[PDB]
């Protein structure tokens, strides 16, 4: 089958409109998306925090027993430890012991977008990068932090024995589609699907998110 649909002509045009539009509110559901933000979905552009946040919340609402944190989660966890993110789970109206997965979009050095996947059932923490040179210091750190997070959040009941892995995923053909690939990996991860997508699937993602935004998908 396929996880990212092809838009019908009316839906793809609505997107086109909004992209060529000069308009301060396409959406407000607590994520306000503007044409300015929307335009980062436009082709060849760097996807911004707001659009990731949107997609993440979409995934949450469209996936049982799943939490998909925004990109500021990892920044706070990294700079301030667990104490800097200790209420974030409670705010999700759930408990960590009651989840299948936890997604964490990661903005490395403000440009490079990557993905952390905590799979509580599989007992793994994966680092997924679409511009991967291989294991490195930052990926190691990400895995270590996410593990620490699990260990704390769970009041030290789970996480200490998790497999800390580097998950292969499809590699982007350019230096700007990181955001999209993160979204792609999140969607697939959420469906427990192998990360076997291609670049054509990825470009369709841009239109899809755009569609989702314009159709008030979070509602």
């Amino acid at each position: 089958g396929s996880l990212v649909p092809e838009l019908n002509e009316k839906d793809d045009d609505q997107v086109q409109k909004a992209l060529a539009s000069r308009e301060t509110q396409l959406m407000n559901r607590n994520i306000e998306i503007t044409v300015r933000d929307f335009k980062t979905l436009a082709p060849r552009r760097w996807l911004n925090d707001t659009i990731i946040e949107f997609f993440m919340k979409y995934i949450e609402k469209s996936t049982p027993n799943t939490v998909a944190f925004n990109s500021f989660f990892y920044t706070n966890l990294s700079e301030r430890g667990y104490q800097g993110v200790r209420r974030w789970m409670k705010r999700k109206k759930t408990q960590i012991d009651k989840l299948d997965k936890i997604f964490t979009p990661i903005n490395l050095n403000q440009s490079h977008w990557a993905l952390g996947i905590i799979d509580l059932k599989k007992k793994t923490i994966g680092y997924v990068d679409s511009l991967s040179n291989g294991p490195n210091a930052m990926s190691f750190a990400i895995l270590t932090d996410l593990q620490k997070y699990v260990m704390e959040e769970s009041k030290h009941t789970i996480g200490e024995d998790f497999d800390l892995i580097h998950l292969d995923c499809p590699q982007q053909p350019n230096g700007y589609d990181c955001g999209i690939y993160v979204c792609m990996n999140t969607l697939y991860g959420s469906a427990d699907a192998p990360l076997d997508f291609d670049y054509k699937d990825a470009i369709r993602m841009r239109r899809f998110i755009a569609h989702l935004i314009l159709t008030d998908a979070l509602k």
